[PDB]
């Protein structure tokens, strides 16, 4: 069991870790659109989707892996009208074989975020 | 690592796989009430719930397993006033030992779906 | 594979088990704020958060583990204004290394619960 932590990803203040590695499996925390250096949400849905992917990418790298190792991705959106935009931006972060995934429209997200995503990595 | 694809489940169009098998653990994508041949949602809640289970069943069979191997299932409903019905129909697809599960009321689901479910299977 | 059942956790009514242990990994069902003895929800947000943690703890103990073995926790709240209180109460139930977690605002929860949480445990 390993705590995965990178200062390239937003600081984890509170009782949780950016990710926990257990055996070959890395359980990554939900990432919201926080700019790590300012700890404020970036403005705009495309920038927020992109920031969540950058944050998850930073954690995956700290775990000695990459998006190629992601087996499952959960997508949480306050507005599913933006789901096609998530699909589009993913083309810039993923390629075959793609992760399994779930996507739901939620009522609200921490800090007023429009998008949050978590994932499971298998090294 | 292995990509799981059932030609009986709805086609995965876009950046995801129906399921990803990593060792003995199969991470299955969320399934919505899509009729695989028409790629349109079936009508009415009972039909939708049933279609989701049928879709997950196809993916489970493609993974070389069955509902008996599912260890966790997530239920996403736009209206929990439909929970009695998900429970009833679920009882008809699973038997002891029953899987672990979570259930939440969401604001919305892809394509205006009334229900979405994902699962984890262990061979 | 093993069914985990704690008689200190709310009875599982329906087609589910409180938790399933497969190998070294335990997949735990979402717990809501039910008082196991009355099957009624405890009242007040702090009590509800505490009861869900107590319910997961009971289930974790029956799986041969504890909160130290939790690698991922999912928090579902109908009102995220209650997130700070979840954080505070959670700090009393966990110690470093802390688990990974996700937290979302949902439209509704079973039985009118204000909070629900599920978790994954990896036993040594
Ligand atoms: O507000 C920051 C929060 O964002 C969530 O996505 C993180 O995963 C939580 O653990 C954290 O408390
Ligand atoms: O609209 C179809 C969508 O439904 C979800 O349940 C699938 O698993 C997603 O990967 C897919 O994009
Ligand atoms: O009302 C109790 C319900 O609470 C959920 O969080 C459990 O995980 C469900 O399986 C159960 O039906």
């Amino acid at each position: 069991k390993t705590v995965i932590t990178s200062d390239k990803a937003p600081a984890a203040i509170g009782p949780y870790s950016q990710a926990i590695k257990a055996g070959n499996t890395v359980y990554m925390s939900g990432q919201i659109p926080l700019d790590p250096s300012t700890m404020e949400l970036v403005e705009g849905i495309e920038a927020q989707i992109t920031q969540v992917f950058e944050n998850l990418k930073s954690v995956a790298q700290a775990a000695g892996g990459s998006f190629k190792d992601i087996v499952k991705l959960n997508i949480f959106l306050t507005d599913l009208g933006h789901f096609a935009k998530v699909n589009e931006i993913m083309g810039s972060y993923f390629s075959q074989p793609y992760p399994a995934r779930a996507a739901i429209g939620v009522a609200a997200l921490p800090r007023g975020a429009q998008v949050e995503m978590d994932a499971i990595l298998v090294i």
